[PDB]
């Protein structure tokens, strides 16, 4: 449609038609989206490299902040 709840029309949590979540579902993509749905905060969403820390899901939001 002319709104979507995901980037891709891959995406399996969204039809290609609606473009919008088809399942019992919360979100389509997002770093702390994981299974269509809203990841346990304190869950990893990125890899560090280096000397960075891990940045972790809040528990309130589909993509990551920062670290929590």
């Amino acid at each position: 449609g002319k709104e979507c709840d995901c980037s891709s029309p891959e995406n399996p949590c969204c039809d290609a038609a609606t473009c919008k979540l088809r399942p019992g579902a919360q979100c389509g993509e997002g770093l702390c989206c994981e299974q269509c749905k809203f990841s346990r905060a304190g869950k990893i969403c990125r890899i560090p490299r280096g000397d960075m820390p891990d940045d972790r899901c809040t528990g309130q939001s589909a993509d990551c902040p920062r670290y929590h």
